[PDB]
């Protein structure tokens, strides 16, 4: 009887946007329904004078069975009452023509080794998430330290997404 309601989930307390900046390599992911980033998913976060966070994100996308596309996207993050929860507005500059928006929750991070991202797109009537995606980010693409592995596995299970993540490759397909 685990509480899988989206409102009951806990996020990074006192989230620091400036310390979260820099390169983040997604090593594992949980997919939503429909088309989504496949692999080689690298994120680059930044903060400006005003303190508003922004980021760029590259990644390979399998559109049809015989077409690979290195998506190159830019996004801005709007602040909310919770410092770890944001409203991400994003768009493409290479292939993706349209724009969209999702919630961007930093569930937990130590800023210099790992980070667990979460985003619920659709909510069930009971409060649980009907359609979600999540990323296990890392500063080092070679791997995570032992302590980072333990926290990630714990947070993944607390989000009710145990054994639903798949690993993803970084082989320089998009440079
Ligand atoms: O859904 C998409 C792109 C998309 C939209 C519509 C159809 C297909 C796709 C996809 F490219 F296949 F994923 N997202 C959501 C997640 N989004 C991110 N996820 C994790 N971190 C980041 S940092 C950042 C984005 C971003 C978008 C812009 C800056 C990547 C773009
Ligand atoms: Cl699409
Ligand atoms: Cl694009």
């Amino acid at each position: 009887e685990r509480d899988c309601r989206v409102s009951s989930f806990r996020v990074k307390e006192n989230f620091d946007k400036a310390r979260f900046s820099g390169t983040w390599y997604a090593m594992a992911k949980k997919d939503p329904e429909g088309l989504f980033l496949q692999d080689n998913i690298v994120a680059e976060f930044s903060v400006d004078e005003t303190g508003q966070m922004s980021a760029t994100a590259k990644g390979r996308v399998r559109l049809l069975n015989n077409w690979d596309v290195c998506a190159d996207m830019v996004g801005t993050f709007t602040d909310t009452e919770d410092p770890a929860k944001f409203k991400m507005k994003y768009w493409g500059v290479a292939s993706f023509l349209q724009k969209g928006n999702d919630d961007h929750w930093i569930v937990d991070t130590d800023y210099d080794t790992y980070a667990v991202q979460y985003s619920c797109r659709l909510l069930n009537l009971d409060g649980t998430c009907a359609d979600s995606y999540s990323f296990v980010f890392s500063r080092d693409p070679n791997g995570l330290p032992p302590e980072a592995q333990k926290i990630v596995r714990q947070r993944q299970e607390e989000l009710c997404l145990a054994r639903q993540y798949r690993l993803i490759v970084h082989n320089g397909y998009c440079d």
